């Protein structure tokens, strides 16, 4: 019944030892690409959502007991391309010469100080970030570092690049490594499901899961997250953000209506399914409605919450498998070689699961629980006073802020790689706290010690020589320029 690709894809990953879970999935994703879908969601299949509970309104916190059922997973598997980084982007330093994975071992070192003495801390790694993760904390954080490789590393899996002629997996017999990807962030369920660690959680006790970003440092347990699906029995929540202009990569939610008749002396009742539309999912055409923050105006956090044993139940009456919707990735086997054989990728997005469970919903979060560093621009911000040091080690805005963080816009042509920013502010990052939006155009150099306020603008026209801010410079709702 399968296609002689498809069947050549089994035997290249049963040759290879990829475990059944990951095959079964990958071929029913195989199966769906070569009829013809791909998984599109254009605007005339969803709708807007209007309302949603809100956690600043919630009071309840959960029992200790619950909160002990509590694991934590941070993602870990993906690669800062875009920022011109070859490496797990959660080793960059985000301030005073810490990293992401610094405060986020620390964050886990605290809530095993203060709250949750025996806390189960996971980390989903991939091929090309495990090792360099491994080598950080085995000389910074030895008891994480002790327990790695048996508790806290989830291994996600690879799936082979199919050429786009044929969907037979590609050869480059250049680098044969390259013949492999990583499925996306979509493939925590399949790889905690294939390798055995989510029954064994199950088996354990645990009955919640808290993922969220590896580079979101505001994600933390929220003892009334917890509490809120408890009491309303929910299965899968996504916590959501009101979107910002600053809020460009992602997903934002969506709904669909789905009629169910609903036994007989009952009238039929409109129910309202929830779900993630990511941008690799709309169409170029329909892309001026994806951004527009009016019509679409709750975005993923990537801060997701899963009822473990749930999760188990419904994979297991699937074939064992997670079905979600496919993301089908265009690109050349290898990336730095645009002559190279052309690939399709197939990966998913975790959040799409939330059209997975019949109890699923979603909550609007305030911004604290939200910094992301997607570019550049938004690790200036990050770097900068405008972001703080909790007491647990979370990176939040000042309170002088109030919860808007500062629009922060770089010339993409000098500011996108890490070599050209780190040159921005070779001399100092800026004082940003009290400013609200700072534009730079050109090719620019800080000062130290300047201080931004209100709405600055830096510009150079020539773009030969940098325009190089004079030190101690205190720029307050202006354009500056040569
Ligand atoms: O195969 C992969 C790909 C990515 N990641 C990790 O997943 C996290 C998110 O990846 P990123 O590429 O940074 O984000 P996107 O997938 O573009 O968007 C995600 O996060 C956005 C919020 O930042 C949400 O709006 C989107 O819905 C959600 O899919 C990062 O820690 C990546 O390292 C993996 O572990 N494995």
């Amino acid at each position: 019944s399968l296609s002689a690709a498809a069947q050549a894809c089994v035997k290249k990953m049963r040759d290879a030892k990829v475990n059944e879970a990951c095959i079964r999935t990958f071929i029913a994703q195989h199966v769906m690409v070569s009829k013809g879908e791909t998984y599109s969601i254009p605007d005339s299949a969803i709708m807007p959502v209007d309302s949603l509970d809100a956690l600043d309104s919630l009071t309840i916190e959960c029992d200790n007991a619950v909160l002990q059922s509590t694991v934590v997973l941070k993602l870990n598997g993906g690669l800062g391309t875009g920022m011109g980084l070859c490496d797990a982007k959660t080793l960059l330093e985000v301030k005073d010469g810490k990293t992401f994975l610094d405060f986020t071992a620390l964050q886990v070192q605290y809530l095993r100080q203060h709250c949750s003495e025996h806390l189960r801390f996971m980390l989903m790694d991939s091929f090309n970030t495990s090792a360099s993760t491994k080598s950080f904390l085995k000389a910074r954080y030895p008891w994480l570092y002790q327990v790695f490789d048996s508790e806290v590393e989830l291994m996600q899996n690879q799936v082979p690049k199919i050429l786009q002629d044929t969907l037979e997996p590609a050869a480059w017999a250049e680098n044969p490594a390259y013949e492999w990807a990583p499925p996306g962030h979509g493939d925590i369920y399949t790889a905690l499901y294939g390798s055995g660690k989510l029954q064994e959680l199950v088996e354990q006790g645990y009955r919640y899961m808290f993922v969220s970003n590896g580079d979101n440092l505001g994600a933390t347990i929220d003892k009334r997250v917890l509490a809120y699906m408890e009491k309303e029995k929910i299965d899968f929540l996504m916590e959501v953000c009101r979107r910002t202009e600053s809020d460009k990569k992602g997903g934002h939610l969506a709904r669909q209506t789905v009629y169910v008749k609903g036994k007989d002396g009952q009238p039929d009742a409109e129910k309202r399914v929830l779900l993630l539309r990511e941008s690799a999912q709309c169409p170029k055409a329909d892309m001026e409605s994806f951004q527009d923050i009016n019509k679409y105006s709750f975005f993923n956090t990537n801060n997701l919450w899963i009822r473990l044993p749930v999760l188990l139940e419904t994979m297991q009456e699937h074939g064992g498998t997670l079905p979600l919707p496919v993301i089908r990735n265009e690109k050349t086997v290898d990336s730095s070689n645009s002559a190279s054989p052309k690939v399709y990728q197939l990966e998913t997005a975790m959040g799409a699961a939330i059209a997975m469970f019949e109890s699923a919903s979603a909550i609007v979060v305030p911004r604290s629980r939200f910094a992301p560093v997607k570019t550049c621009a938004d690790l200036l911000a990050l770097r900068s006073d405008a972001y703080v040091v909790t007491d647990d080690f979370r990176l939040v805005l000042d309170d002088r802020c109030h919860g808007h963080p500062p629009v922060v816009d770089l010339d993409s042509a000098h500011y996108k790689m890490m070599n050209g920013f780190e040159k921005l502010v070779q001399h100092g990052v800026p004082s940003l706290v009290e400013c609200k939006r700072v534009t730079v155009k050109g090719l620019v150099q800080f000062g130290a010690g300047n201080v931004l306020t209100g709405t600055v603008t830096i510009e150079n026209t020539d773009s030969a020589s940098a325009f190089v801010i004079p030190d101690g410079a205190k720029l307050n709702d202006t354009t500056a320029s040569p």
